[PDB]
């Protein structure tokens, strides 16, 4: 048993609500939240600037820290670092960004990193300011996470959409 209310099931570990990821994370205080986070960890906008913003700036200072000793992450890929306020820990996840023509196949390499941490809260990858279509992103994350996946859609026209549409 665990702490997330009011999701849908859409498969054994996939879970999906309409909710904004930032109020989700500082009621359920999850072990792993995950950001749509780029390759800098220049958390500007999308997902990633309302993380930040919540953390008050924290999230950027140590991601600025993070990339000042390891560089940049890779298209697909991730690191752990500090939830701050929000969770235990926030995995940064890279998801290909179409609005900088990345390939889409990426995708699923991003969600892998899900696999390595047993329960997450989570949104869809690529998708918002990240350009991708959310359906795609929905039908990869069910494919390829096989961990226990809680998905958080803020806006209420999509999270419909993606139920309505969901096989
Ligand atoms: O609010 C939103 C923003 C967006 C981008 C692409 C597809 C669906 C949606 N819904």
């Amino acid at each position: 048993v665990n702490s997330f209310s009011g999701y849908l099931k859409l498969t054994d570990n996939v879970y999906i609500k309409n909710a904004d990821i930032v109020e989700e994370a500082k009621k359920v205080k999850p072990t792993v939240v995950v950001n749509a986070a780029n390759v800098y960890l220049k958390h500007g906008g999308g997902v990633a600037g309302a993380l930040n913003k919540a953390t008050n700036n924290a999230m950027q200072v140590e991601s600025d820290d993070y990339i000042a000793t390891n560089g940049p992450l890779k298209v697909g890929g991730s690191c752990v670092l500090s939830g701050h306020n929000l969770a235990k820990h926030c995995l940064h996840v890279v998801g290909p960004n179409v609005n900088k023509g990345e390939d889409i196949q990426l995708l699923k390499s991003a969600y892998e990193n899900f696999n390595q941490h047993e329960v997450l809260l989570a949104p869809l990858l690529s998708a918002g300011i990240f350009g991708a279509d959310p359906i795609h992103s929905l039908r990869v994350c069910v494919d390829t996470v096989r961990t226990n996946v809680y998905l958080a859609v803020f806006d209420k026209n999509l999270y419909d959409k993606l139920v309505s549409s969901f096989l």
